[PDB]
């Protein structure tokens, strides 16, 4: 059982995705990041991306969390707006405190790769 699968599989990750960027796009934290982004082309790599760390089936093909975050310096408060943001998705969507807290200690090990770059 996979978290992938404990999250409720494919139609569960695409509504989090789309779900996830609503909240980051309203956060005044990092919403900003994103102001030239395509946004069809991030959710799909996104979702790719979380759909494989989180067991789900491996399409990812893109950049590294280094390449993907490169230049842009982040800090440590803007992981952290990532991650409360993709908890209150899950949450909304129905996901336990126990499953969701699984799928962020998975995600946070990426914290260093893309912090300060
Ligand atoms: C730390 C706060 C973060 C910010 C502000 C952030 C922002 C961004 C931005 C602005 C881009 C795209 C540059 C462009 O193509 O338009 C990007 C790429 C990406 N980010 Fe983040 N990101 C953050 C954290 C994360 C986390 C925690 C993950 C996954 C666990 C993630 C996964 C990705 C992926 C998969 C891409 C796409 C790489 C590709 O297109 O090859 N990011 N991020």
């Amino acid at each position: 059982q996979t978290i992938y699968e404990k999250l409720g599989g494919e139609n569960a990750m695409k509504a989090a995705v789309p779900l996830f960027y609503k909240k980051v796009l309203a956060d005044e934290r990092v919403k900003h990041f994103f102001k030239n982004t395509d946004m069809d082309h991030q959710t799909k790599q996104e979702t790719d991306f979380l759909t494989m760390l989180l067991g789900g089936p491996n399409h990812y093909k893109g950049k590294n969390m280094t390449e993907a975050h490169k230049g842009m310096n982040l800090q440590n408060l803007h992981f952290d707006a990532i991650i409360e943001n993709l908890a209150a998705t899950l949450k909304e969507l129905g996901v336990t405190d126990a499953v969701i807290n699984e799928a962020a200690k998975v995600i946070e090990h990426t914290r260093k790769d893309m912090l300060g770059k």
